[PDB]
């Protein structure tokens, strides 16, 4: 069967493990336990296609980001976190963007723009502020919330889809 290789990438605390943990096996994380890399594999089915997720979750503090560039090279697909509560967080998506740009030595690469902790009321990044992001990228914009099951499965079955178009 396909496999769809997904990369999640963002910075520190941004919930990209709690996301991916949500998805995955159906609970939030509450504490923060920083991430080195870690790898996420299911079985399910996206439009109708048996498939298989192989999820990579990608270290957000620099301190735990050695070799990321390595890991981030075999995606297919990348999901860049930030978190809406974060201003900083989304300043930096420009930065993953390049260096995913890079891994994958093309201008032309699937991914899908998620801001995250939707369910928080201290939002500093307004939704028009990243659907412009997302426009600039020719990739959507989506907001979830690991906390609530938000848009979860949406921003990921969204970046299967992402990965279906190229
Ligand atoms: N309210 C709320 N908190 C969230 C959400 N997603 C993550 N968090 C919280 O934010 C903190 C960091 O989440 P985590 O998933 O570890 O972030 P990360 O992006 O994986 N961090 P790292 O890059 O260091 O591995 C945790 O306390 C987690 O509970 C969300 O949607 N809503
Ligand atoms: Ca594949
Ligand atoms: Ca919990
Ligand atoms: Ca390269
Ligand atoms: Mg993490
Ligand atoms: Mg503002
Ligand atoms: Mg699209």
């Amino acid at each position: 069967m396909t496999e769809y290789k997904l990369v999640v990438v963002g910075a520190g605390g941004v919930g990209k493990s709690a996301l991916t943990i949500q998805l995955i096996q159906n609970h939030f994380v509450d504490e923060y336990d920083p991430t080195i890399e870690d790898s996420y594999r299911k079985q399910v089915v996206i439009d109708g296609e048996t498939c298989l997720l192989d999820i990579l979750d990608t270290a957000g503090q620099e301190e735990y980001s050695a070799m990321r560039d390595e890991y981030m090279r075999t995606g297919e697909g990348f999901l860049c976190v930030f978190a809406i509560n974060n201003t900083k967080s989304f300043e930096d998506i420009h930065q993953y963007r390049e260096q995913i740009k890079r891994v994958k030595d093309s201008d032309d690469v699937p991914m899908v723009l998620v801001g995250n902790k939707c369910d928080l009321a201290a939002r500093t990044v307004e939704s028009r502020q990243a659907q412009d992001l997302a426009r600039s990228y020719g990739i959507p914009y989506i907001e979830t919330s690991a906390k609530t099951r938000q848009g979860v499965e949406d921003a990921f079955y969204t970046l299967v889809r992402e990965i279906r178009q190229h």
